[PDB]
C-alpha cells in the first residue's frame, strides 16, 4: 500500500490523475519525483520552472553545482538530486525536445530511466513545451516502465483525452 490517492490504474503498474505536480509532491511527499529536464538542468518553465520556484529555487542552485561538475546530461540521460521540499530525491529525466529536433526514438530511452527506482511521481516525458504528443508519451510510458509510475496530468481536457484514448 502507498499514499497516492484519486488515481485512475491504467494497467498493472501505471496509474494517471489530473493533478499539478507540485501539489501532488507536496502532499504525498514521495521517494521520487521526477522533473521534465534539460541537459543544462536549466529549470525556466513547464515542470521544471514549476518544481523548481516551489524549491524556491533550491533545486536550480544544486543543479548549477551539479553541471559545474558533470557537465551536462545526455538526451534520454537522467541523474538523482534531492527532492527538497517537494521529496526524498528529484529524478531529472531528458526527453528529446521536439522544439528543439531531437529524436522521439529518445523518449523510450528517457523512460527507461524510471526502471532504476520502485515508486515514482511524474509527468508525461517530452510532452507540453518539448512538444511531443502526450498520447505517445503515455503509450512508451506505459510500454516501458516496468516499476510503479503515478502520472500527474496538469490539465482537465489532456487528462480526459488520455484516458478516453487509451488502448
Ligand atoms: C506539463 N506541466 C507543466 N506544468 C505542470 C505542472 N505544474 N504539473 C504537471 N503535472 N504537469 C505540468
Amino acid at each position: 500500500v502507498n499514499s497516492f490517492s484519486g488515481y485512475l490504474k491504467l494497467t498493472d503498474n501505471v496509474y494517471i490523475k489530473n493533478a499539478d505536480i507540485v501539489e501532488e509532491a507536496k502532499k504525498v511527499k514521495p521517494t521520487v519525483v521526477v522533473n521534465a529536464a534539460n541537459v543544462y538542468l536549466k529549470h525556466g518553465g513547464g515542470v521544471a520552472g514549476a518544481l523548481n520556484k516551489a524549491t524556491n529555487n533550491a533545486m536550480q542552485v544544486e543543479s548549477d553545482d551539479y553541471i559545474a561538475t558533470n557537465g551536462p546530461l545526455k538526451v534520454g540521460g537522467s541523474c538523482v538530486l534531492s527532492g527538497h521540499n517537494l521529496a526524498k530525491h528529484c529524478l531529472h529525466v531528458v526527453g528529446p525536445n521536439v522544439n528543439k529536433g531531437e529524436d522521439i526514438q529518445l523518449l523510450k530511452s528517457a523512460y527507461e530511466n524510471f526502471n532504476q527506482h520502485e515508486v515514482l511521481l511524474a509527468p508525461l516525458l517530452s510532452a507540453g513545451i518539448f512538444g511531443a504528443d502526450p498520447i505517445h508519451s503515455l503509450r512508451v510510458c506505459v510500454d516501458t516502465v516496468r516499476t510503479n509510475v503515478y502520472l500527474a496530468v496538469f490539465d482537465k481536457n489532456l487528462y480526459d483525452k488520455l484516458v478516453s484514448s487509451f488502448l
